[PDB]
């Protein structure tokens, strides 16, 4: 079942931040909301950089690349100037350096990526004509639900991907530990669009190995302080004692 949580105090959290957000979190397989704009939950979004997640696990699967290539830059000024640095697959992750993406995008070709897609069904599952930036202006879209249910997926080794290859890619994405739990995600920012789209997607692993998945999706504002993604989500994963 999909339900609206006990969300008095987090939708309070939402509203102090100035912002229209929805946050979706998956246990076993019940999901709740909860926010300020719980509509946004089952409304269809860019993944941005959170594709990257399906992007290495396809050019994995299909050995395209592996773990240890590196990636190299060719000298030209990127976007950001972290990004300006020969990087691995891993790496590129941490950093969502979208050239490496791209290029990897390309070597598994629209015909592979088109048939991946759709097996897994991410989202509408469309990425048209041009394989390097589907994922980035559309036609892609995928809901909040969806992300959640794709990660809830990644972290219980439960993609339609081998074992190794889900490992390989879960251990991309470790952000922060301590206290025996672990937080593993991936954030993304639609930038260059009329309505700005923050994403922070991931999960929870708790001390006994349980897994409780999270998908935040909010309205961004070039304003924002850097940090507010990852602030309203740890507040609001610390009220409802997932952590």
């Amino acid at each position: 079942q999909i339900v609206q949580g006990h969300n008095q105090v987090i939708h309070q959290y939402f509203d102090e931040k100035n912002t229209s957000g929805v946050l979706v979190i998956q246990t076993d397989k019940k999901i709740n909301l909860y926010g300020n704009a719980l509509s946004r939950a089952n409304t269809e979004y860019v993944p941005a950089s959170t594709f990257d997640m399906l992007n290495a696990l396809i050019g994995l699967e299909n050995q395209k690349t592996d773990i240890n290539e590196i990636f190299k830059w060719k000298g030209e000024k990127r976007l950001f100037t972290a990004w300006e640095k020969d990087m691995t697959l891993g790496e590129a992750m941490k950093l969502s350096a979208v050239p490496v993406y791209q290029e990897l995008a390309r070597r598994i070709g629209l015909d592979l990526m088109q048939k991946e897609v759709k097996r897994i069904g991410f989202g509408n599952a469309e990425i048209g004509q041009q394989v390097d930036n589907f994922w980035l202006v559309g036609p892609l879209k995928v809901t909040p639900i969806q992300e959640v249910e794709f990660v809830s997926q990644l972290a219980h080794t439960q993609l339609p991907f081998s074992e190794k290859v889900q490992a390989n890619v879960k251990n991309m994405l470790l952000l922060e530990e301590s206290n025996g739990y672990k937080i593993f995600g991936k954030t993304g920012w639609a930038m260059n669009i009329k309505s700005q789209v923050g994403w922070l997607t991931g999960w929870v692993e708790q001390p006994d190995g349980k897994i409780v998945a999270f998908a935040l999706n909010m309205e961004m504002r070039s304003e924002m302080p850097a940090s507010i993604r990852n602030e309203l989500l740890m507040k609001s994963l610390k009220q409802l004692n997932i952590i």
